[PDB]
């Protein structure tokens, strides 16, 4: 039971990645939780944790997570390094492209969840985003509608720099 990954999906993209970037930790063990599924508490069971959330359909967070967002203050992050990643259409959601999980990271960083991962804005077309921490984005921005051809580099990079910052 080593790292934990947490993910809610609303067409299937988000799972099919998780299961990516559980293949791409070849040495370690990664354990897929969909939010529709899991509670709160079962965040407790790990020190290194992966969030995964899409850019909502509707609103700023997706359906699954939303539930969780309310009782993530009942759960102390202190000491654990967090991770995030998401998939969102940059044209079609230029304005609140990777909002999810900038949210997301905003509460849990305020809970003692120490953020590793960022990932660099060079190659995206987006107009705003909450996920923007000084010029970089929070964790690995995906975009399936407009980037599925980067997608499997991008996954293959980001666990490659998380694997240095978990000590993997």
């Amino acid at each position: 039971k080593k790292i934990g990954l947490f993910y809610g999906t609303q067409t299937g993209k988000t799972e099919s990645v998780a299961e990516i970037i559980r293949d791409e930790f070849g040495n370690d063990v990664v354990t897929l939780h969909d939010v529709s599924q899991a509670e709160v508490t079962d965040l407790n069971d790990y020190q290194y944790l992966i969030i995964g959330c899409p850019t909502a359909n509707i609103g700023e967070l997706q359906s699954d997570w939303e539930g969780l967002y309310s009782e993530l203050d009942d759960v102390d992050f202190n000491g654990k390094l967090v991770a995030y990643f998401g998939t969102g259409d940059q044209i079609g959601y230029a304005d609140n492209f990777q909002d999810a999980i900038g949210i997301l990271e905003e509460k849990i960083s305020q809970r003692g969840g120490k953020t590793v991962g960022y990932w660099s804005t060079d190659g995206y077309d987006f107009n705003d985003s909450k996920a923007l921490r000084n010029g970089k984005f929070v964790g690995l921005a995906l975009d399936e509608d407009n980037q599925s051809d980067l997608t499997d580099d991008r996954i293959k990079s980001w666990v490659a720099q998380l694997k240095s910052e978990f000590g993997l």
